[PDB]
């Protein structure tokens, strides 16, 4: 379809430009008061902030300098940022402001007060077909927007997805996104959605997020993994087995989809075909969706979340709310000159 194409194309050109002359430096730590630790970390905590001199709030990514090198994250968070700077799409989290100082790297992006996914499909147990579609669609168009521009995202899981006020999905957490042309080895990513090539220490490239996408679905459908175990090794032994077994009450559209999707053989697996993206978007199970509707936000969702305001925490959860300290000398400054 030329239309997409010729989107696509200027996509690309848009999100190059930035890549190859990323903005630093755009803010700084005492323009901003802090209200609430929305997340935390290894290496890093996420804070609600507000704005002094405007009074917007938005979400402060905090990573702690000395902590992202002993974890071995240095090339993963220098990834996040210069990504999230280049990047323009519908359904992820803006990156409005970045800087650093001596102890830390702070990322200050939009707020999405009604939180993860995760929590809501926890309380209600699982979603029906037409609400897991309504979202996968969402990850679909943005996996066939980042692939176009030679990214693989590698972090799908319910966490990272948060639902905004008009009930579409914002997806956060780019840390382990990487621009690749072609393979790449790292181990990275949750355990229940990691895809076998992954597991066995393969050279890999974007088709393991079209795996994750069908953990994701299967999962949303659900209310559970289609690889759960009480360990990681269980987990493992039964990714690459090949064999997956589904609730009764899945459609047979359904079944047929997600067979493709978590396909054990990588030159086998829908959206790593000749087709492309295309395969999953033609296929029967997403006969009623109108992608361009989705795109340009005009389907009404299937879940309105509820909050007070744009400051309102109450479907974030609580944390012990620590001290973030900037100390007087500089830490790992070299590591860090192009963040």
């Amino acid at each position: 379809q030329e239309s997409v194409k010729e989107f696509l194309a200027k996509a690309k050109e848009e999100f190059l430009k930035k890549w190859e002359s990323p903005s630093q430096n755009t803010a700084q730590l005492d323009h901003f008061d802090r209200i609430k630790t929305l997340g935390t970390g290894s290496f890093g905590r996420v804070m609600l902030v507000k704005h002094k001199e405007t009074g917007n709030h938005y979400a402060m990514k905090i990573l702690d300098k000395q902590k992202v090198v002993k974890l071995k994250q240095i090339e993963h968070t220098l990834n996040e940022k210069r990504i999230l700077q280049a990047v323009n799409f519908p359904f992820l989290v803006k990156l409005e402001f970045s800087f650093k100082d001596n102890s830390n790297l702070y990322m200050v992006m939009e707020y999405v007060p009604g939180g993860e996914m995760f929590s809501h499909l926890r309380r209600i147990g699982r979603f029906s077909e037409p609400h897991a579609r309504f979202y996968a669609a969402q990850i679909v168009l943005t996996f066939e927007y980042l692939h176009s521009l030679d990214l693989i995202y590698r972090d799908l899981k319910p966490e990272n997805l948060l639902i905004d006020q008009q009930g579409y999905i914002q997806v956060t957490d780019f840390g382990f996104a990487k621009r690749v042309k072609g393979r790449t080895w790292t181990l990275c990513g949750t355990p229940e959605y990691l895809a076998p090539e992954i597991i066995l220490s393969k050279g890999y490239n974007k088709a393991v997020d079209w795996w994750a996408l069908g953990v994701l679905i299967y999962e949303m459908a659900a209310g559970y993994p289609p690889f759960f175990a009480d360990q990681p090794i269980q987990i493992y032994e039964k990714i690459v087995s090949g064999k997956v077994r589904f609730p009764s009450h899945f459609s047979s559209d359904l079944k047929d989809l997600l067979r493709n999707l978590l396909q054990v053989d990588l030159t086998k697996r829908f959206g790593n075909l000749k087709n492309g993206v295309n395969d999953i978007k033609n296929h029967k199970w997403f006969a009623t969706t109108d992608w361009i509707a989705i795109y340009q936000r005009k389907v009404e969702a299937p879940f309105i979340p509820k909050f007070k305001g744009p400051g309102d925490t109450s479907n974030f959860d609580d944390y012990e709310e620590e001290e973030i300290r900037v100390s007087i000398n500089e830490k790992c400054g070299k590591e860090f000159t192009e963040f």
